[PDB]
């Protein structure tokens, strides 16, 4: 999937490439 990694990780720790 990915609707359930680049959400809920992101957010919390900084594992998903945020953008910036």
């Amino acid at each position: 999937k990915v609707g359930f990694f680049k959400r809920n990780r992101p957010p919390l720790e900084e594992d998903d490439e945020e953008g910036e």
